[PDB]
């Protein structure tokens, strides 16, 4: 049961990890919008 | 203790969806303004 | 081994929060050019 816990975690981790890197891809694209 | 920390965990893996479902839209935000 | 799981749920509940912060702040962006 605790390791099923840890890997909940760790796979929430992964799932923001991602979320972050495509926020990072939209800000950069935006950005290149508005210098465009 | 455990039924506390389960409650948290499905509340941020709710949050984390929800953060998903914004991140779409301003995608689709950002296409129609360098669109136009 | 508890201690370290209540840890790192909370880091990832912060994490998801500033996430959250910097989305708004692209959302008020987007919105701002898209009526400008
Ligand atoms: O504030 C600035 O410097 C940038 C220049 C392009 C749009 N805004
Ligand atoms: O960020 C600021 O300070 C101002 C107030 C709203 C629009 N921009
Ligand atoms: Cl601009
Ligand atoms: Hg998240
Ligand atoms: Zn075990
Ligand atoms: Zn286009
Ligand atoms: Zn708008």
């Amino acid at each position: 049961e605790w390791e099923a816990l840890e890997k909940k975690l760790a796979a929430l981790e992964s799932k923001c990890q991602a979320x972050e890197k495509k926020l990072q891809a939209l800000e950069k694209k935006l950005e290149a919008l508005e210098h465009g």
